[PDB]
């Protein structure tokens, strides 16, 4: 939930509120801004030449963003961030937070671990992308997907609400084959699609 | 008159913790898997940060320098297992320390802390870099790409048709994750297309 630390660094911020689909970050900006969701979820993404979208994370509450610009000054956001759902989230300048980590570098010490937890996570999803053709990719990601906190549940295991959009800026692949993988997994009884709902047996 | 520190105080201070060892080059300093308990440094030397697939073909995530933390990753929660192989890329000299020790030296001067988080945010980018171009690049796009930034880096080599690199095949198949037959089949049809020009671990990029 919260404690007196975070409570502490909350009040010296600013809290601001976000429609889900509006975008909070966008790649290029100058990064002078910490953020922290208090409420909601957010998507990160990063563009191609033509267009095409990849996700990087989603991220929840009780998540740090912003914060890569943070300990070199003249550094650009190196992705956009948008509301997957309503946000609310509460933001300092990166000059205040520097001081804060001084009065207590235990705020330093939570925003540092969720950094390394992020490295884990993006070196796998290296690792799935240069190991992993398209269809065990999208294999894994109906899995990855049973972790997030939205998750439901289901008698086969768990439900879960995604497209063929969502999955492939996942895996790096239009919605059209997306479709056509997905009809081979339920071809190959691993799977149960029903519009945007799967069940994963 | 007392001389100044030879080099930077904090980190001076940082490695009189810790306890420093000579690597070979070739040698594994960290197996993945591993329950991770300790934080390294490198002093001198270069490493490569691999993964591999189920049948071991690798793929090199970044290398690290002189002045780079390594084995940080499992610092902040117990419990954890190494992310990666951590693989000496030329001789070594690395310093070690516990992650309980170094957690009493940050309470002590939280900069070095600072020192740490800032080399993994430039971490978190660079790799993110690399997801991206391995999701909008197929092979052969990723071959191409790499080349052209080899041939854009300060030690690549001016030449008279474009830019010369030195680089194998088994490195290049490292760095796109493929193995090194394919950096072969692929390399030989860019060269039939005239985008190329390969002879021996000797490459030009044409402009
Ligand atoms: N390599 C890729 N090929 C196709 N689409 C991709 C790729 N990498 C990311 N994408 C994105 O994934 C999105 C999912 O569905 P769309 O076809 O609507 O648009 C897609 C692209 O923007
Ligand atoms: N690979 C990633 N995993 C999680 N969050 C990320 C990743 N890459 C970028 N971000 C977030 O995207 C944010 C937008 O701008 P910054 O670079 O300032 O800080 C960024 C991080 O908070
Ligand atoms: N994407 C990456 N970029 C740079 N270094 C990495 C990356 N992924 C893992 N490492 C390093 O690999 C190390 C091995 O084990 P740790 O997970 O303890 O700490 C790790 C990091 O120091």
């Amino acid at each position: 939930q919260t404690d007196p630390t975070l409570e502490w660094f909350l009040s010296h911020c600013h809290i601001h509120k976000y429609p889900s689909k509006s975008t909070l970050i966008h790649q290029g900006e100058k990064a002078e801004t910490l953020y922290y969701i208090v409420k909601g979820s957010v998507a990160v993404l990063i563009k191609d030449e033509e267009g095409k979208e990849m996700i990087l994370s989603y991220l929840n509450q009780g998540d740090f963003i912003g914060e890569l610009g943070l300990f070199e000054e003249g550094q650009e956001r190196s992705a956009w961030v948008r509301a997957k759902t309503a946000c609310e989230v509460a933001e300092i300048s990166y000059k205040k937070f520097r001081q804060l980590i001084q009065v207590n570098p235990d705020i330093l010490m939570r925003l540092s671990a969720q950094m390394a937890r992020r490295l884990q996570v993006t070196s796998e999803k290296v690792g799935n992308l240069a190991f992993l053709d398209v269809t065990g990719r999208i294999a894994q990601t109906l899995l990855n997907l049973a972790k997030q906190p939205d998750a439901m549940t289901h008698p086969d295991g768990m439900q879960i609400k995604i497209t063929r959009q969502e999955i492939g800026q996942i895996v790096g692949c239009s919605r059209e084959t997306v479709g056509r993988i997905l009809k081979m997994l339920e071809d190959q009884n691993l799977i149960s699609a029903h519009g945007k709902t799967i069940v994963v047996y």
